[PDB]
């Protein structure tokens, strides 16, 4: 029932520029009840609360963590979303396949969960191996989705997960219109947000994969901010004339 559903990425988007994070949160603090806020990050919920303590993030209404593999309500984890993502998912098999790749190194255990298998790509490896990985996984019949960001982070999630779907799920839950939604991002794990029908803002300092994506799929609901980090978010709000 609010006029805006603000969905932002953390690293290099909401966070990265303190002065901006501060004047963004200062502005949004004078009309806190006019929007719902959701952080969409690739970080675990624990690693996310940590960030909030370091940079002083403002308390969001929802936390779309681990690339949307987990959604945290004020009350707590969403078990319907979990069951939704658990359906047809075969973590063991997918991992067996992913591990078979030399160019891939498993990320620390604390970066994994029932619906998120992550690795790091060798700096000297050939990025096309990701496309080989994607295809090899796809052909298993298991609804899997490969996410590549920052040229090194590789995430294997269910087709039904990822920041964009997590966002769509939330939209329906809150009964919010795409026209009333704004997504903010900078990397490849943000692509799913822009695949959404919501309004979007790509921070100036965006990563190459996102900018590359934009060139090919960017539409009219996609705004390329002139500013970087939090500044992009304030700019996009003025652009789409949100919070009128
Ligand atoms: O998703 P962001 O909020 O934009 O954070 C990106 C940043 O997070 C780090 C820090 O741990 O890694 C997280 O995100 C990647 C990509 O989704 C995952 O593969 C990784 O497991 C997760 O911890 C960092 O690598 C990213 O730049």
């Amino acid at each position: 029932m609010r006029q805006l559903l603000l969905i932002s990425d953390l690293d290099n988007t909401w966070v990265g520029d303190q002065q901006a994070l501060e004047h963004l949160q200062e502005y949004l603090g004078d009309r806190r009840g006019n929007f719902y806020l959701a952080y969409a990050t690739g970080r675990s919920y624990h690693s996310a609360r940590e960030l909030q303590k370091q940079v002083g993030l403002m308390e969001p209404d929802y936390w779309l963590t681990a690339v949307g593999s987990e959604i945290y309500h004020p009350e707590g984890l969403d078990q319907h979303w979990a069951d939704y993502l658990s359906e047809h998912w075969q973590r063991d098999i997918l991992q067996a396949i992913a591990d078979g790749f030399e160019a891939l190194k498993p990320q620390s255990p604390l970066e994994q969960n029932p619906w998120k298998i992550s690795y790091h790509l060798d700096p000297q490896a050939c990025p096309t191996v990701i496309d080989q990985l994607t295809e090899m996984l796809k052909e298993t019949g298991i609804p899997v989705q490969v996410i590549f960001s920052s040229g090194k982070d590789v995430d294997l999630l269910p087709q039904r997960s990822n920041k964009g779907n997590a966002t769509q799920y939330l939209q329906q839950h809150l009964a919010m219109e795409p026209s009333q939604t704004l997504v903010c991002g900078d990397s490849g794990n943000d692509i799913g947000l822009f695949e959404t029908s919501a309004r979007g803002v790509i921070v100036r300092n965006a990563q190459p994969e996102l900018l590359h994506w934009y060139d090919q799929w960017g539409d009219s609901r996609h705004y390329r901010a002139q500013s970087s980090h939090a500044g992009a978010i304030l700019e996009a709000i003025a652009h789409f004339d949100f919070l009128s």
